[PDB]
């Protein structure tokens, strides 16, 4: 009777090491980019996930943990 459903995934961002990361919320979908800064090769990655129907965008937060877990959630509809 009183659920708050949230959606949440969690990247774990550790191997890649960024330099930079981007969370961005568009179109049902959420974009996970990180950049690792050459110390000969530039490094990136992006990583995409379907939101469940309804999810406002402007909802969508992330934080990234001292133990490099990159978390995204968003409150369910």
């Amino acid at each position: 009777s009183h659920t708050a459903d949230r959606w949440r995934v969690s990247l774990d961002v550790n191997h890649f090491a960024p330099d930079e990361l981007t969370v961005k919320t568009k179109d049902g979908v959420v974009e996970i980019t990180g950049k690792h800064a050459a110390r000969y090769i530039s490094r990136c990655f992006t990583r995409k996930y379907t939101l469940p129907p309804g999810v406002d965008p402007t909802q969508v937060s992330s934080s990234l943990s001292p133990e490099g877990t990159l978390t995204v959630e968003a409150p369910m509809p």
